[PDB]
């Protein structure tokens, strides 16, 4: 009897969300569908050009932890906010979802991270992230008892951008593995993979990471190829389990030579793709820690992702457990 | 040419929005469908019990001004935030909509007002508002040139709760009337009417207010009757024009002995009624300042209200001008 099914570790971020036209992205040199890092000056500039917005707690791993709790699993989260209103919002939303969260702010500056996310008519999301307080996350923030007591510890590739977060992750990998737990990561973003390609491959090949999440674009970026079949063959050789998502084409779960293909769920409309990969990881990891088959893990991932893309905001506002029951998955 | 069609004046608030069950309201002694004033201690208590939430700029008059701008009218706003992140969000959202907003914060404390709004399955909204920096709004915040150059100055009955806002409003009424403009108010909330019944009647009877907005519950509270026909007859005698909304039953515009009845729009589903009255006022006041008939003003009001109730959050995220064009209201 362990205390947590899934610990996640990521950049703690509040999202600021608006719709825009395609030309807005071009005019402002925003890379479509990507996570674009920005400084404080650029943050104020972009905000001045953004329309009326909505705020919602975000952060890739934060969303994943919230998803696992929503499904009925037991989640914990490490991430660093500031002692400010955005940080209070972030802390409230994750704890109110039933995620064990106790990372203490270090002060009011830098302020809590925020990401201006522009959603185009096709439902694609383009994020512009000022990391703020996330740069302070370090080994001091590792609750060792929580890592030791979690079936899986999952983290963002995005943590390679701030300076010291990787040290916390290496500590987590050591503690998790010494206690017989598993480590998992998401490749996060194809440009993130481009920045840290060798480091990410080393995480997998050295066995610090057991389960890897990627979408098509991230897998292609990892091996610097446009051949998807090649990318799947390569990723399967580099990690114990890979879960690769393909948007409207569903997902494929790889284990050695084993491949499990899962369909995307039928949807009403792609309102906003923000959170899709995060919630895929929620469903997958919930299923995994409940002892379900790899195929069923994929099915739970696709359900949760399919739900989140039909709403504005990155964390489902409806019950995923109720959805899973209805879909005959639980 | 004036500079503004509609100046609005109200409590500058950021909304914190969540769905709840019917029992939540009862367990927490929250008056359903009402605006419930709360202190800082109660705000922290209620927030601790609230689920994960979404934030969106609110304030009844703020919403109204944003609605006028969305329709293509020229709006201005007076309302006081703090120099904090919530205030920054408020300032951004209203200015980004093209509302002329210049009210400077006086410091960081008290913090910017927020309202915890609980939306039940029927789409009714129950608000719990900590006024914060709104208590500092006073005569010093009246931009006399803006009032002088606005065709209509509209304000909330809610302004009677903070201590000095009413003095600002009396100054506005003087300036507006000296420049041949009109004054309008909304009764805001039936308990608000109960607190300030005598004062509201005096505003109307003394001619400080020319156009009054009410819903059924506010009209009934004003005259302390459950006879709606009686309330209509009475309100028509007390103000030059009364616009009275009746939820799904539409609206009626009264001027002397004249009555103009308007149908509600038919709805797919009522998602969240937050902002309905505020956007009815946007549509009405946009029509009024464009020289439209009272019936057409009522039609523009009902269109805007019908749109806002079909989304989460109090300010339409779609184009009201586009909707009005499609409706042949133009
Ligand atoms: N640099 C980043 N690190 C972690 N998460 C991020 C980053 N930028 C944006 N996000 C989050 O990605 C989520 C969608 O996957 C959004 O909720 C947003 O908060
Ligand atoms: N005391 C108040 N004064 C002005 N507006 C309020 C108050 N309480 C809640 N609101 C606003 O009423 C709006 C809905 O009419 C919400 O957007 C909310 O911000
Ligand atoms: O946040 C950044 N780096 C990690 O600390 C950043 C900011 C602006 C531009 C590029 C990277
Ligand atoms: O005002 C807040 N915190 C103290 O500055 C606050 C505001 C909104 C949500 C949570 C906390
Ligand atoms: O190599 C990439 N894609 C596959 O051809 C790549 C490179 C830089 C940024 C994103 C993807
Ligand atoms: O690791 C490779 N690419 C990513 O940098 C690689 C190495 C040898 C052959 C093909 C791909
Ligand atoms: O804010 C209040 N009044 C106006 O300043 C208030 C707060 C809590 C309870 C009652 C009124
Ligand atoms: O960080 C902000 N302001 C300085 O404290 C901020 C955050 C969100 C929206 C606007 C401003
Ligand atoms: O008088 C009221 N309603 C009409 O019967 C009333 C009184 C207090 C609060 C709300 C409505
Ligand atoms: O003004 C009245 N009620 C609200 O206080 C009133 C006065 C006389 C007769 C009926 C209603
Ligand atoms: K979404
Ligand atoms: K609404």
């Amino acid at each position: 009897m362990t205390r947590f099914d899934v610990l996640t570790v990521g950049n703690a971020i509040v999202d600021i969300i608006s719709r825009c036209n395609d030309q807005f992205l071009i005019d402002n040199q925003i890379t479509k569908a990507a996570m674009n890092l920005i400084d404080a000056e650029r943050a104020e500039l972009l905000y001045s050009r953004m329309g009326p917005a909505l705020e919602a707690s975000g952060g890739s791993a934060g969303n994943t932890a919230a998803g696992v709790a929503n499904l009925g699993g037991k989640a914990a989260y490490f991430g660093n906010v500031a002692a400010d209103q955005l940080g209070d919002i972030f802390t409230h939303d994750i704890r109110a979802q039933g995620v064990h969260y106790q990372t203490k702010p270090k002060g009011a500056f830098p302020p809590t991270a925020r990401s201006m996310i522009f959603v185009t008519e096709d439902g694609e999301r383009s994020m512009n992230t000022y990391l703020g307080a996330c740069v302070e996350l370090g080994p001091e923030d590792v609750e060792a008892d929580v890592v030791a007591d979690a079936k899986v510890t999952y983290f963002e590739g995005y943590l390679w951008d701030p300076p010291r977060a990787k040290e916390a992750i290496l500590d987590c990998a050591r503690i998790a593995h010494q206690h017989g737990r598993e480590m998992s990561m998401t490749l996060s973003d194809s440009f993130c993979v481009d920045r840290y390609r060798g480091e990410f491959l080393d995480l997998m090949r050295s066995g610090k990471v057991d389960i890897v999440f990627a979408n098509r674009q991230e897998a292609l970026s990892l091996y610097q190829t446009d051949d998807f079949e090649e990318a799947l063959n390569r990723i399967a050789a580099d990690c114990k389990i890979a879960a690769v998502t393909m948007s409207e084409n569903g997902a494929v779960i790889l284990k050695g030579r084993e491949r499990y293909y899962v369909n995307a769920i039928r949807i009403r409309e792609v309102v906003d793709t923000t959170g899709a990969g995060d919630l895929f990881a929620s469903g997958f990891l919930y299923g995994y820690t409940q002892g379900r088959s790899l195929e069923d893990c994929g099915k739970l991932g696709c359900l949760a992702a399919g739900i989140v893309i039909q709403q504005i905001g990155p964390r489902p506002m409806t019950s995923l457990s109720e959805a899973a029951k209805q879909a005959g998955l639980i």
